[PDB]
């Protein structure tokens, strides 16, 4: 029904979901479609649609777009992982991205700008209202929420000069592979979203170690948060 | 029962009225999500016709929209794309009968390039549909090549990167968003033909050119469904 309010809830591996499912708490149905298994609850009289796309621009799409276009959902949550580009974000620390761009878009041999793309614009927006709600919830809870550009591609960033590249273009404050894509498919159709991450790594020559070390910490952390703005709501 | 619903793509704007034009019949426009998708009945199947827009977020996004909005239950995909062998010419039509996304890089992880957890390097299309695309290319004296394509969101020029996608992929020609589509079509079981036109071995001149003969192709693709 139109009169029950729908709610996407995405991460891009298996483990950004996980700790989502557990602190949701109720009983989800599963249902599949494209590739992906969708989770669907009712929470506090919402149906919270849950699932991760995979990793990567086309994965996150292609998941985001079914969100919208099969399960009805009219916010989308995005909660996961990041390297950091900037000193003062570190391990385990919350930053909302206010813009986002796809870092490794190159149509520059015609001239374009690095990460623009005909019809679009090298940064996208996310939602005033939902980032105002998450410093809002941020500052309730006494944690420290950073706001800043995210650079998403499709590559696990790991080297001092792709972060120098990041954020001498962009001035992004961290990287992921998701987050572009999934605002992009949101504004395309006109639905508010978050996208909210807790740094894994630093995106540097260790970075896979890190990564693997801090995902599990890092994905709780992020999915804690967001289930705090679904208690707001 | 349902009819027969076939979504049919271009990947420049150029291509679509030539398609809408040849069909002859009438066509409705929608837009959905920022694209515009094309909607009529020709033998009795429903065609949806759209432009993918440019790269792999928008292809996906236009290909996913197209199957769960229209119910398409197959996916004709036309544009064109550079060699990277020696044995395509301008003009060439070439069937993909495997594509790849060349940009992924997960090699950090020590994963193959092209490589995601819970996906593959490679990406198939339809046998049935591709040896159709033979069928058709006989009956109108087309010489139809066959071989991988390699998709990725930067235009590929330099000597390096060419030999690259070549040694990594043993591609045979590149563009940005043929990968994306036959995937998105590959996730919800939607056979799926990608076909390109070989534009460098005048472009606009070309375009116009492979823009009449590709609608030319599709439509008697379609005429066999
Ligand atoms: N360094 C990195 N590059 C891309 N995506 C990531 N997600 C977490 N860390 C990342």
């Amino acid at each position: 029904s139109h009169m029950v309010q729908k709610i996407g809830i995405l991460g891009a591996m298996r483990e950004e979901i996980t700790p989502i499912l557990e602190l949701f708490g109720v009983d989800f149905e599963e249902i599949p479609l494209g590739g992906n298994v969708f989770h669907k609850g009712v929470y506090h009289n919402k149906e919270i649609i849950v699932a991760y796309s995979k990793i990567g621009k086309v994965h996150s799409t292609l998941t985001t777009t079914s969100m919208i276009l099969a399960f009805g959902v009219q916010k989308v949550l995005f909660s996961g992982v990041a390297g950091s580009l900037v000193k003062d974000l570190k391990i385990n620390d919350l930053l909302v991205a206010i813009q986002l761009v796809q870092h490794d878009v190159d149509l520059s041999a015609f001239d374009h700008p690095l990460g623009f793309i005909p019809e679009s614009a090298i940064f996208i927006e996310t939602s005033e209202s939902l980032n105002a709600l998450a410093k809002e919830v941020a500052n309730e809870q006494h944690i420290v929420l950073k706001e800043g550009v995210i650079a998403s591609g499709d590559q696990f960033v790991h080297s001092k000069e792709r972060k120098e590249f990041l954020v001498s273009e962009f001035k992004a404050s961290a990287v992921e592979m998701e987050g572009a894509s999934v605002a992009f498919v949101c504004q395309k159709f006109g639905v508010p979203c978050c996208v909210l991450r807790s740094i894994s790594d630093n995106a540097d020559e260790e970075a896979n170690m890190s990564f693997d070390a801090f995902l599990e910490k890092s994905a709780q952390t992020s999915a804690k948060f967001l289930k705090s703005m679904v208690d707001e709501l």
